[PDB]
């Protein structure tokens, strides 16, 4: 995935390829920090799991909703992992969404966490 | 370090050697998460910074803080690590130590709050 | 162990050996005042008791708890050792964890305490 080589990881994962990482909610947090949209869209194509938190028990969509990133939110958001989790410090992921600002991404967030949220 | 070769590893240091790790924050973070002390004790003998912020500008001092490292936080304290820090929300280690419970660590907190005090 | 060569430690297990060293008790509450978290961890991994009894009849867990060694509580009782022991003069090691205050130490000798009431 990482070489940009996605044809080869067809023919794996049709033979039973499973992606397992150690510390997936650190990996999968810092992805984003780097910017790498095109890196992050081949990640959720192997069907990892996105609810992985860290040791601070912090999902991607709280970085997300605090780093300010809009295009990133709105593909982590089509994952569909959570709408608001409690972290250490007892922070759910769309209060920090208000709270960073982005009032036009945020209302997509909220949007987003409301849609999560009927279902 | 990871073989905890400490011989060779001293050789290294008398020769000219030093640690470049991406993430040096996140990545020392996740060390002090798993509990080990050894390990981590002869990294900051080659020189590492003890006060690298992660994504989050979590310093390890934190994470050893909030979950109950305290055999760990000397050590960190130990290499002249800043106890004034904050995190991303907003948070002191020693106000983070106090908040979690704990009374010898937060008269080792104190201890180092004096210390940064007195300068 | 003394050099951490943990693999000539492991071949001598599999070819057959043992620790017989003098005084184990006292031995090992020593360990734990330095504070050495690598050392005594494969300790354990070679057989010896963590309930030895020293001069005092002071388990390493009273030496631990005591003084405020929490990464190395955990450690002690997961290799069975007894919760409900006594001193000279006569202390539970969840009296004394207790008596000296700690929160995090409370909950984990409140959950040693569960086991050995559950056995």
């Amino acid at each position: 995935i990482k070489n940009g080589n996605d044809r080869v990881a067809a023919l794996l994962v049709k033979e039973g390829a499973t992606l397992n990482i150690e510390n997936a909610g650190t990996f999968l947090c810092t992805v984003v920090a780097k910017g790498d949209s095109d890196f992050l869209k081949r990640l959720l194509s192997n069907g990892i799991d996105p609810n992985s938190k860290d040791y601070d028990h912090r999902t991607p969509l709280h970085v997300a909703a605090s780093e300010g990133f809009y295009v990133l939110a709105i593909q982590l958001v089509e994952a569909s992992a959570n709408v608001l989790a409690k972290d250490r410090w007892g922070n759910t992921p769309l209060d920090e969404a208000l709270g960073c600002g982005n009032k036009m991404l945020i209302k997509l967030l909220e949007d987003a966490k409301n849609s999560q949220i009927s279902s």
